[PDB]
């Protein structure tokens, strides 16, 4: 995206992925 549609995306996925990796 263009940060305004990519940064927040990576931020939300970061949490979900961290809480759904094991």
């Amino acid at each position: 995206g263009v940060k305004s549609s990519e940064t927040t995306l990576t931020m939300f996925l970061k949490e979900m992925q961290l809480k759904g990796l094991p």
